[PDB]
């Protein structure tokens, strides 16, 4: 172990039962949050009809980021993206060792469970959600949030990259627990 798998996904919506994963990205860091390697960043093939069926903020966001065009042009399926990610991970850590790390990852895990089971099982059942710390800061030390801002970026790779930086930021104000 001593290595963490960070992941983030983009979806068509919020319904963990109906919506679909359209983009995925992973990053492996050591226990001290140093990036060791960036995994494949894949947009997943979906029909134009599926994209227009999304809400409004969703459509605008993905349009502006360019993900909308990557999805239509993509030739990668859920199974293909799953296989490549698992292969990437296989070169850094054995299955079942690392918790799933990121922001609001419970939501992500529920999507993986349905569309990318093999990848879901590659994770330890434990989650490492930066949101938990964000919630505590918000209630106990509001000022601590003022020092961090998320990247302008939009892709999943920058999002996961921001999650690591966010924890890295909070760690400075965690005292003894921060190490
Ligand atoms: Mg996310």
């Amino acid at each position: 172990n001593d290595r963490l798998i960070w992941i983030d996904l983009e979806m068509t919506g919020l319904d963990t039962d109906r919506d679909s994963i359209i983009e995925i990205a992973t990053i492996v860091t050591d226990a001290q949050l140093n990036v060791l390697a960036e995994g494949p960043e894949l947009a997943i093939a979906h029909s134009l009809e599926t994209l227009e069926a999304m809400d409004e903020w969703n459509r605008n966001q993905h349009r502006r980021s360019g993900l909308w065009q990557r999805v239509l042009d993509s030739q990668v399926t859920h199974a293909q993206a799953e296989a490549q990610t698992v292969a990437f991970l296989g070169e850094w850590i054995r299955a079942g060792a690392s918790p799933m790390c990121g922001n609001s990852i419970c939501q992500d895990r529920r999507f993986l469970h349905r569309q990318m089971s093999r990848l879901e099982r590659y994770f330890h059942y434990r989650n490492l959600d930066v949101s938990t710390i964000k919630e505590l800061a918000r209630r106990w030390a509001p000022a601590v949030a003022s020092g961090f801002a998320k990247s302008s970026a939009h892709t999943a790779l920058s999002d996961v990259r921001d999650s690591i930086d966010e924890l890295r930021h909070y760690r400075q104000f965690m005292g003894t627990l921060g190490g």
